[PDB]
């Protein structure tokens, strides 16, 4: 398929809110926000330990003026209900001593700092299962030869950082509301 398709086989609406669960049932199930290091609050994008814990909704937008987002499109993911110290829902990759790390910022990132993602397909499958890729911009615009896998922390944290090769598979599911918050 060239477009992106979710779990109930429907097309992934552009800039729609989704749940980024994993292919295999027993791996956890929810992308979230944990406060690690000395972020004055939760900016480290993690993965809900409780399997039956859908975790937060995530806006999936592209660069195009499309009603749907086609594979190939660089994309910007982002907690539709970002934590106060954000003011930018968006995920972004900073540099840790252990390389790249998805997190939130307290300031606005330029688009070319947010729009650094790409979804890749999984062929030996039935559901539409994808593998999150990452694009480095050095000299020339895009390069998606990286990959996002899970990396654990001494505190049971499942750090979502760029990995050599142990991608995290993800089946996108539509969010059945958008009011889930703390209003």
């Amino acid at each position: 398929d060239d477009d992106l398709v979710d779990a109930e086989g429907n097309l992934v609406e552009n800039g729609g809110t989704y749940y980024l669960l994993p292919h295999i049932w027993a791996h956890g199930g929810g992308i979230e926000t944990a406060k690690t290091g000395n972020e004055p609050c939760p900016l480290t994008v993690v993965r809900s330990p409780n399997e039956v814990s859908k975790g937060e909704p995530i806006r999936i937008s592209s660069q195009f003026l499309s009603l749907f987002i086609p594979r190939g499109s660089l994309v910007a993911l982002g907690f539709a209900n970002p934590p106060s110290c954000a003011a930018s829902p968006w995920w972004t990759v900073v540099d840790s001593p252990q390389g790249p790390a998805v997190k939130l910022s307290q300031q606005k990132l330029p688009e070319k700092d947010i729009l650094v993602f790409k979804f890749e397909k999984v062929s030996h499958s039935n559901i539409h299962v994808y593998k999150l890729l990452y694009c480095q911009h050095d000299e020339e615009d895009v390069k998606c030869d990286q990959y996002i896998g899970i990396h654990r922390d001494r505190n049971g944290n499942r750090r979502l950082v760029v990995t050599e090769e142990n991608p995290l598979e993800l089946v996108l599911l539509k969010a059945k509301s958008e009011t889930a918050s703390s209003h």
